[PDB]
């Protein structure tokens, strides 16, 4: 007697479950979906009820076994002082101008961090989302991660120059920050979310050394998951192999990965008992493209190799098509038979 809720958090705990969850802790907008449902990005990062409207519709048309939401990884940041590019129909939200670029003077979490931006679009859709599919379906907010949210701060030119010439701007920066992220992440559990998902690029060792993400990435990192109130996972893009071994000592439940760093199998073998896996579908070669059946059995792979959850490895591409998702879910539902 799970409940998608209860299994999901099971899951990503490592407590026994009846079956391996499917769902997706990263952005599920789709242009189908847009389409269909009449919520377009990027009308659907500025109003709640079309956030709400559209998160759903990957939950009620495809099967995922969670809500998922907001589409960008820019609401905290803006809510910083961030100027947002918000892009197109296919094309996500970017971060254009960087408030603190040359110093940190007067760089601060401001004290009403909650009523700027659209940070009330997010916890307003969030009730939306929980009073429509009710307390037995999960809500997995996702956010911009700590490094990320430094670096934008500072912009990512700033972010890797001070990190070898002025490591205590680089600290400063992370630990605004990772209060910011805390204060943000929490209100989102408030507001209904029952695992906040962080999505942290910058960390990846594709933009910086791995030696710096265990000298300063992980010490907030790990801040980050003590100080919020709920289940969390990490996703880091990339080639993350010569870090996932201290992604495991951060302290999230659960850690999402790409498909490009190997098999779920090999994934466990590194993690051990010290967090979870989600993932690994490839969302630009697997997910996007399809067929079907290379999603199906590149889904059965992962189960098999005994992926905690199973799960896009990316945010889904836009133009995925929704057939491809159900795949997804289609594969799980057969691995039992
Ligand atoms: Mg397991
Ligand atoms: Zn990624």
């Amino acid at each position: 007697e799970f409940t998608l809720k209860t299994r999901l958090l099971a899951a990503l705990k490592g407590e026994p479950v009846d079956k391996v969850p499917v769902c997706s802790v990263t952005q599920t907008g789709i242009v189908e979906l847009m389409d269909v449902v009449g919520a377009p990005w990027p009308e659907a990062h500025t109003n709640p009820e079309l956030m709400a409207k559209l998160a759903l519709a990957n939950h009620e048309l495809s099967g995922l076994e969670a809500v998922r939401l907001p589409y960008c990884l820019t609401v905290l940041v803006e809510a910083m002082g961030c100027e947002i590019n918000m892009g197109t129909k296919n094309r996500q939200p970017s971060v254009t101008g960087h408030p603190y670029p040359k110093d940190l003077e007067g760089a601060a979490v401001p004290a009403d961090l909650l009523q700027r931006g659209r940070i009330p679009v997010v916890l307003e859709a969030i009730k939306i989302i929980r009073e429509k599919v009710g307390p037995d379906v999960p809500i997995v907010g996702g956010m911009e991660g700590p490094v990320t949210v430094a670096s934008d701060l500072v912009s990512v030119k700033s972010f890797m120059k001070w990190s070898i010439k002025k490591t205590d701007l680089l600290e400063q920066a992370l630990d605004i920050a990772t209060e910011a992220s805390i204060i943000y992440a929490n209100a989102m559990v408030e507001a209904g979310a029952d695992v906040i998902a962080i999505a942290d690029p910058v960390a990846s060792p594709d933009l910086m050394s791995p030696d710096s993400f265990r000298q300063f990435l992980k010490s907030r990192l790990q801040k980050f998951a003590s100080s919020v109130n709920s289940v969390t996972v990490l996703h880091i893009c990339g080639n993350v192999n010569p870090i996932l071994s201290d992604m495991a000592d951060c302290g999230f439940e659960g850690l999402s990965v790409e498909e490009k760093i190997g098999s779920a199998k090999k994934g466990k073998e590194v993690i051990g008992t010290r967090a979870r896996l989600v993932g690994n579908v490839s969302s630009p070669f697997t997910l996007l493209p399809g067929p079907v059946d290379k999603i199906k059995a590149e889904a059965k792979e992962a189960l098999e190799g005994g992926i905690d959850v199973l799960a896009p490895g990316c945010g889904i591409a836009p133009m995925t098509p929704l057939e491809n998702v159900k795949a997804l879910v289609a594969a799980r539902d057969e691995f039992y038979a």
